[PDB]
């Protein structure tokens, strides 16, 4: 029950405001809250879609988080073949990973399908890569999904989502080759979080975890960052093993390249202890 | 209690944060400053705002200090006299004072009544005002560059809210100039221009640095990297911090970050080339 000329609130101590001009969507899914609104067009947002009450993707910014995840991973990956997606409903990281020519098929599960039906309606630009028959789409859970999954099935698992079991389960679902990326947390509100998952993906049996961290301006504190796994030893994922800029969509990204790719594991040196 | 943040020229958008106390809210010969205590449940601790935009927290301010101190003092080959315009706070000052090569820096800000207030609310910036190495100056920088002598500084760093031809004579030939330079988000069309208008003044290169502040909006700002003398590459560090030996003091700037900061997303890398 947003109102159009009314005004969006996101919230300890601290809002965001941004003034609504049409409401496409304001009801709870069966999994969460979703609501979606065109913003005030004197603004550059665009449309808009929030879950429980978070701005989760924006048509002005959403390039960044999906061609991170999507091109950080398969271009640390020699040959990524099979790819699977767990969340990502709106479609975005998946129209990044198809892309790359060498994927053949990308299976992707979000629990929600609610989502990816209003994105299909109001974010068709983010929602598209879902109709390519290169993809299968599925609505589940995630944490099924992989328990389900047989060993060494997928090259590159992203996990595009809002314990101990599941992520054995990512590693034994992955290839020798495999790389992992996992849902963005902040240096900023989660660094704590982010040092455990870290040490916590390592005792797991990853052989390396560096944390790629990106300028997401609508996420709490505007940035928001990856931890980008790799099942195998002697990989370094921090340069690129498969640069974009030898592939013929490069200069179609908004945000992602190689350079970018580098510079993304540089922290600050307060959280440097993370990577290195 | 909410303080609430929302420009013009920005519509139909806004940042609040709840207030604790408020420390300071009046005009000043020259404009509106609002000093407060912030929530405590939240991390920003004190805060100012001028013009009813925030500039400094307790939290953040270490990322704008450090990245404009020290990128700029880091890409000279020996600072010995440097220029603060603006900056009434302290922070950069402070940043600028770590260096040993540094024998004097002059600070000229127009608004006293900003180091009063930050002197009195923010002293772990503001103590930097009081060292025997530095000048502290009340005064409109436009008026104290015009009347500087030709290569008196190595570098000037335009810490603010005929100027820049003023900025580039007052350098000596190997002069850094680093200035605030607005968000690639909201802003990106004024950072083209002022970068083509610095470059056309007569500076032989100008750099963008990017740097994560999350209170600022949209949670980035840069700094525009100017160099006097051409061939400069200021991406790469010409002292590295980490010869030095505050280098670990350091909470966000160090040579991995510098060089990093200039690696602008796509949409934004005709600001560098
Ligand atoms: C919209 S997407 C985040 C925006 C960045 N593209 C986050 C999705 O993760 C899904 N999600 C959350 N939990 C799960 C589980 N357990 N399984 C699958 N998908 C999940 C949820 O339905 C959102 O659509
Ligand atoms: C607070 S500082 C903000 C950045 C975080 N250190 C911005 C300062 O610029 C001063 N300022 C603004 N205009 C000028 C001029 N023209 N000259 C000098 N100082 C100036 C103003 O009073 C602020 O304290
Ligand atoms: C003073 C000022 C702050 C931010 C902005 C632009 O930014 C935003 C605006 C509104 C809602 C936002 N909500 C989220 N989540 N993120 C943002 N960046 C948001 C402009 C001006």
């Amino acid at each position: 029950e947003l109102i159009s000329g009314g005004w969006f609130r996101e919230e300890p101590g601290q809002a965001m405001s941004l003034r609504v001009e049409k409401v496409l969507y304001d009801a709870p899914t069966k999994f969460q809250h979703l609501t979606i609104f065109e913003s005030d067009p004197k603004g550059p947002w665009g449309t808009v879609m929030a879950l429980d009450g978070c701005i989760q993707v924006t048509d002005y910014d959403e390039f960044v988080y999906h061609e991170v995840l999507g091109h950080t991973s398969l271009c640390s990956h020699p040959k990524p073949e099979r790819v699977l997606i767990i969340g990502g409903g709106d479609g975005g990281v998946l129209r990044e990973v198809l892309r790359h020519g060498t994927v053949e098929h990308c299976d992707l599960v979000d629990i929600d399908g609610e989502v990816m039906e209003q994105s299909k309606q109001h974010f068709p630009q983010i929602s598209r890569s879902l109709a390519d028959p290169r993809a299968t789409v599925r609505v589940g859970d995630g944490l099924a999904f992989v328990r389900q999954t047989p060993d060494n099935t997928y090259d590159v698992v992203i996990i595009d989502t809002t314990g101990e079991a599941f992520y054995k389960d990512v590693l034994r679902i992955l290839k020798p080759d495999g790389i992992c990326c996992n849902q963005g947390e902040s240096i900023w509100l989660d660094l704590e979080l982010i040092e455990k998952m870290s040490r916590f993906i390592r005792e797991t049996g990853f052989a390396s975890v560096q944390y790629a961290l990106m300028h997401v301006p609508t996420y709490p504190c505007g940035s928001i960052g990856t931890l980008v796994c790799s099942k195998k030893a002697g990989v370094d994922v921090t340069k690129p093993l498969r640069p974009v800029e030898d592939m013929p969509f490069a200069k179609d990204l908004k945000y992602y390249d190689s350079e970018m790719h580098k510079a993304s594991f540089a922290l600050p040196r307060f959280a440097r202890h993370i990577n290195n």
